[PDB]
């Protein structure tokens, strides 16, 4: 396999509103995470997945976007952007920006003169019917807008102020193309691509992810930008089998890097069932199968795993699946070094790297995102309590991932100075802040900065296979084995004691969050006893 720079590299997913605010509107900006690059470059990370900063009406917060090639006035202006890019590429940092075309804005000029004049080119940027089908929205009711003036319903999965782009249309997409070599121009280090995976759906036909055109598509974008260059690409993909990743991050494909995958995170709620009817304790078996079966498939020379937790759409990993009482920091570490520890590019959302959790949402009032907003109003009317309702949200809804950052223990733990945040600052920021997490040595931001140094510095991260180990259910545990060397990663995954029966003659200690001495003697693992060790 051909190594590039991202084969050593660990990402970092900043969520530009809740990152940083340099003045007092409560909302995070790109001076913010410029301001902060030096934490981030003792951190580790090579690269920052950020949330898209630009122009947008915010009714999805930065995912509708109304120009590609301006920045949002809240999180500053292109200066500020081209210095974020300079800062960051001097801490050998490089910023992967989020490229979201599958929909605009409706604000968005393309829509704008597409409403104005139905005969205009841009018109045909969208996908507009006169004879809808029964296509949800994901953000719930139809996925079709009837549109007054010129009488025909409009496409959008997601928002009705985010009308999709017709990827059936080449002259569209050579626009955004145009626009991605805009960016490449000013020198980002590659493209993370929203619902990537639905740019060939035929609508048509009930035909969303994984349509017949879509890797297509995808050679073409690949060829026509960042192709030629030596960019990261992940592409967020929900309908993603182990085959179809091999189609994308294959390099013979010519398509992508890499992508996100989300049969982990279905173990988040039950089968068919809504993701509003979360589960309440982690399948560790479920979880087994899973990444063994995307660790085994995804082959060396055959394509290339992401890994992730958690993002700005998913619950901080600790409420769902970790400890966020008397084990929570011990729990956060766990899951750092089993995921860590695995074959791919890791990737660290803001605030998983100091334990951060879900925020205590105490009504609909305080919560900001429209996909929880039009749940609790669809929810509301079909038999569910408002009470109920905001108990999967207080679990699962998207704005326990966006509460901001927690720098200190000062006002707003040091996010911002004015006497309210765009979403609450939680309460437990006297007690986990990066100032506490940096002064602990033994904190879970230094075990983060480990595994990120541990894949930086050894190839044995990149070149050795995987081969999951018969554990008890809550006990994960595998070898990673390259040449003759041997590395034996055990987790317990769980509140509780478990039982170790293996024999092994313990080499040296890579990582640890505990006595693994102890642990290896005493076959029995204390509750979420980590540690990875190369053993004979
Ligand atoms: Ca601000
Ligand atoms: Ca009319
Ligand atoms: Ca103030
Ligand atoms: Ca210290």
């Amino acid at each position: 396999m051909q190594k590039h720079w991202w084969h050593k590299a660990t990402v970092y997913q900043i969520y530009p509103k809740s990152f940083m605010d340099t003045n007092g509107d409560g909302i995070g900006d790109l001076k913010g995470i410029t301001s902060k690059l030096d934490y981030l470059q003792k951190l580790g990370v090579m690269a920052i997945w950020l949330s898209p900063v630009y122009d947008s009406p915010m009714d999805d917060n930065g995912y509708d976007i109304a120009n590609y090639e301006a920045i949002a006035d809240i999180f500053g202006n292109m200066a500020d952007m081209d210095n974020l890019l300079t800062q960051a590429k001097m801490r050998g940092i490089k910023i992967i920006m989020d490229l979201v075309v599958n929909h605009t804005s409706d604000e968005h000029a393309w829509f704008i003169e597409a409403r104005e004049h139905p005969d205009s080119s841009e018109r045909d940027y969208y996908i507009w019917c006169d004879q809808p089908n029964d296509l949800e929205s994901i953000f719930g009711g139809s996925a079709w807008q009837y549109d007054d003036k010129s009488d025909q319903y409009y496409l959008h999965f997601f928002s009705k102020k985010q009308p999709d782009l017709n990827w059936e249309n080449a002259n569209l997409r050579q626009k955004i193309y145009d626009m991605m070599n805009f960016w490449i121009d000013k020198g980002i280090g590659g493209f993370r691509m929203d619902v990537i995976d639905m740019i060939g759906k035929i609508p048509a036909q009930h035909i969303v992810s994984n349509g017949p055109k879509l890797h297509a598509y995808l050679k073409e974008m690949n060829a026509a930008s960042f192709g030629q260059h030596d960019l990261l690409t992940v592409g967020q993909t929900w309908g993603a089998t182990p085959e179809i990743a091999k189609q994308y991050s294959n390099p013979v494909n010519h398509e992508l890097s890499m992508v996100f995958q989300f049969e982990h995170i279905g173990l988040q709620h039950k089968p068919e069932a809504p993701k509003w009817d979360y589960v309440k304790e982690l399948n560790v078996p479920a979880l087994k199968t899973i990444f063994n079966k995307w660790q085994t498939e995804l082959e060396l020379g055959q394509g290339w795993n992401s890994l992730f937790w958690n993002n700005h759409d998913l619950p901080r990993v600790l409420s769902i699946w970790g400890n966020t009482g008397k084990y929570r920091e011990k729990s956060a570490k766990a899951l750092a070094i089993l995921l860590h520890l695995m074959r791919g590019t890791p990737y660290i959302y803001q605030g998983e790297e100091i334990g951060m959790t879900n925020y205590p949402f105490k009504d609909l009032n305080e919560l900001d995102d429209i996909e929880s907003l039009n749940y609790a109003k669809e929810a509301f009317t079909n038999g569910k309590s408002m009470e109920t309702i905001m108990d999967s949200i207080r679990m699962i809804g998207r704005d326990n991932a966006r509460t901001p950052m927690q720098w200190d223990a000062s006002q707003n733990a040091g996010f911002s100075t004015a006497d309210k945040t765009w979403l609450p600052v939680n309460p437990n920021y006297k007690d986990i802040n990066v100032q506490a997490a940096l002064k602990n040595s033994n904190s879970i931001f230094y075990t983060y900065q480990q595994l990120i140094q541990l894949r930086k510095e050894n190839d044995w991260l990149v070149d050795a296979d995987f081969e999951l180990l018969p554990t008890a259910d809550k006990v994960f545990a595998y070898l990673r084995k390259v040449r003759e060397e041997r590395y034996l990663i055990v987790v317990n995954v769980s509140d509780q004691e478990e039982v170790l029966e293996i024999d092994v003659d313990k080499q040296e200690t890579l990582i640890s969050n505990t006595n693994e001495s102890a642990a290896l003697a005493n076959h029995k693992l204390q509750p979420w006893d980590a540690f990875c060790i190369k053993i004979l």
